[PDB]
DNA sequence: GCATGCATGCGCATGCATGCATGCAGCATGCATGCATGCATGCGCATGCATGC
């Protein structure tokens, strides 16, 4: 405890151009990987990106690594 | 003076601008049904955790 590790991913999340901060147990199931809603606009079924798609050519930054659940460590997997 | 003919008022029918109610119909508004739609319910099932042994 206190090396400063999150302030490292939060500097490296900043300097990214495209970069997620993320804490262990607040981004589970559907918040990483991807979930089905329906389009107000176009009337269209589509699936709205969590944690990793948003970091698509980017860097993602995990914090508490060893409290996720099975499921979330195989996506990263 | 006397005989005559025209203008003026009296008497008689008729038409006609106002005005209003009633029976019938034409006419538009409000109502009943019927349905499409998207949200929320509540309900069993699978997973991850906290407890006992
Ligand atoms: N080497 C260091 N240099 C500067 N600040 C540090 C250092 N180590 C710890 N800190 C400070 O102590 C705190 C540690 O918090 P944190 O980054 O969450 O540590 P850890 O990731 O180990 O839990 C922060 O305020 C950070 O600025
Ligand atoms: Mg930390």
């Amino acid at each position: 405890p206190g090396v400063a590790k999150s302030q490292l991913l939060k500097a490296i999340c900043k300097i990214s151009p495209r970069g997620v901060y993320t804490t262990g147990k607040g981004s589970s199931g559907v918040g990483l990987t991807a979930a089905v809603m329906k389009d107000p606009v176009t009337d269209e079924m589509i699936l709205e990106g969590g944690a990793l798609v948003l970091a698509d050519n980017g860097i993602c930054c995990i914090d508490e690594f060893d409290k996720m659940d099975e499921s979330d460590r195989t996506a990263i997997h």
